[PDB]
């Protein structure tokens, strides 16, 4: 089997992407944030504290003839950005782009943190990291991909995120029309539960390529590109007036600037992030200080190839017995 679904930016900055997901019988369609940095499929629901729901579409398990309470199971998650959610668990039928999993754990939120409430466009998350990170207790649950894998034509999914435009998540096949040149594959460590890999270096603009190993994760659920402070300083030094602002929480730059591109290495191959992808707009409405899309990972404890990086590539998440990651230009 295969599946194919369009993923759509939630706003004009590509702060996140939402993909429609069918849950239950009859289908309840919720728009979920597909997150290769976590491993829980959780939703706003009829159980979510009323004051914490603000415009989201909810899953109502009592209206699904295929929903079953997973008795005794609870979940609780905290994300790198300080947000969180928790609740109980149902199993139900879940379909993405025509690909159906029966008995998928659907984690129903009883509580969500303010960041989730305040984002009316995101009805929940669909985790696509390794199932070892799933938070369900006392019986850990599998991700949608892990459950689908054996049925797929090939044990893969691909992320093709758009810049200020829709893109595509495919399951079970590689669309050879969706990228240019060849796909370069690179090794993955699953030791921390992530799609963790090592970039071979970087360049800033038309500058020379610096060969250096950068360990990090491919994370569709993180907006920006978080890299070591040395790398990030080298980038922003090429933008007149750019500075790290402790008050704002990262690098800012004059909105009048033209940003240079940023290149990262995948083996001997190179992915070029155009400068415009690195512009996250005014820090507040009407400001002439703009927020940068490349930020320091110092104090996160891991480098993160988030959407800023991934949307410059066609990315293969290869879930074969020994997982790997593939990157192509597009």
């Amino acid at each position: 089997s295969t599946g194919s679904a369009t993923t759509t930016p939630i706003d004009s900055l590509d702060d996140a992407y939402i993909t429609p997901v069918q849950i239950g019988t009859p289908a309840q369609t919720l728009n979920l944030d597909f997150d290769t940095g976590s491993s829980d499929l959780w939703v706003f629901s009829s159980e979510t504290t009323a004051s914490e729901v603000d415009g989201q579409t909810i899953y109502t398990p009592s209206k699904s003839t295929t929903a079953k309470l997973l008795s005794g199971a609870t979940w609780s998650i905290s994300y790198g950005d300080g947000s969180s959610s928790s609740g109980d668990v149902y199993t139900d039928t879940v379909s993405v782009g025509g690909l159906t999993v029966t008995g998928q754990a659907v984690e129903s939120a009883k509580k969500v943190s303010s960041s989730f409430t305040e984002d009316s466009t995101i009805d929940g998350l669909l985790g696509l990291a390794f199932s070892t990170l799933n938070t369900v207790s006392p019986t850990q649950q599998k991700t949608f991909f892990d459950n689908a894998k054996a049925s797929l034509d090939s044990p893969v999914f691909t992320a093709d995120l758009g810049y200020h435009a829709p893109g595509t998540y495919n399951f079970g096949f590689i669309d050879t029309t969706a990228y240019t040149g060849s796909i370069t594959y690179t090794a993955v460590s699953t030791k921390q539960g992530f799609w963790e890999w090592t970039s071979t270096g970087y360049a800033v603009g038309s500058g020379t390529f610096k060969s250096t190993s950068i360990d990090g994760i491919a994370d569709t659920g993180t907006t920006l590109l978080y890299l070591p402070a040395t790398v990030v300083s080298a980038y922003w030094a090429q933008v007149s007036g750019a500075k790290s602002s402790s008050s704002v929480g990262g690098y800012v730059f004059p909105c009048s600037a033209t940003l240079p591109s940023f290149t990262f290495g995948v083996g001997s191959a190179r992915i070029v992030i155009p400068g415009d992808y690195i512009d996250f707009g005014p820090i507040s409405t009407g400001s002439s200080s703009c927020f940068g899309g490349i930020q320091s990972s110092a104090g996160i404890g891991i480098n993160i190839f988030g959407d800023v990086a991934l949307k410059a590539a066609f990315v293969v998440f290869n879930g074969a017995t020994t997982p790997t990651l593939g990157f192509a230009s597009k």
